[PDB]
């Protein structure tokens, strides 16, 4: 679909079979998720924000369906104030800009 | 233009009579600049991302160009790592995400 930008541009996402609220962030280059349980082996990281550097957990190879469109791929969980769907993910499912 | 998400989004502005790159960023509310001194009032202001909060100088009415298409709002100035373009000028130059 076409998505415009008056509102924040959240949709649905399937994760772990849960469903929750995330945004479209074309500026973050990473899928940063708020604390949740993952099955899977998980590795310490640590990313970097506006505001400086948070510990989160890396999961890699994870599904998720976003929109009902697939991706699999790497997922950090850790104390986001946002659920975000970074570029990793948006290339996956074929998200593009355009103005 | 279409633009790809496969690298950062980077593309080049025009702020104050002056050329920058900036990240197409949906997932910002506003429009963050680097530490830039323009003319004119501003009010003190404090925004959140992953990592905490930045102070920043809140101006108004600031005029930007990007890729030759022209916004005008509210900009943000302060020590940012990466100039941001956010939603309040990506939806005056008609930017959406398509998937
Ligand atoms: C030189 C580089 O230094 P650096 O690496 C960090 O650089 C950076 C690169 C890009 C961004 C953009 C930010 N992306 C992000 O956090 O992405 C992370 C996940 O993926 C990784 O890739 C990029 C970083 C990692 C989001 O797109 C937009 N954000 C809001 C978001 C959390 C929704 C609440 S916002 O900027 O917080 C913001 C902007 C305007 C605004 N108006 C009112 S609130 C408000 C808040 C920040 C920093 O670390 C040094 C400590």
């Amino acid at each position: 679909p076409q998505i415009t930008l008056w509102k924040r541009p959240l949709v649905t996402i399937k994760i772990g079979g849960q469903l929750k609220e995330a945004l479209l962030d074309t500026g973050a280059d990473d899928t940063v998720l708020e604390e949740m349980n993952l099955p899977g082996r998980w590795k310490p990281k640590m990313i970097g924000g506006i505001g400086g550097f948070i510990k989160v957990r890396q999961y890699d190879q994870i599904l998720i369906e976003i929109c009902g469109h697939k991706a699999i791929g790497t997922v950090l969980v850790g104390p986001t104030p946002v659920n975000i769907i970074g570029r990793n993910l948006l290339t996956q499912i074929g998200c593009t800009l355009n103005f």
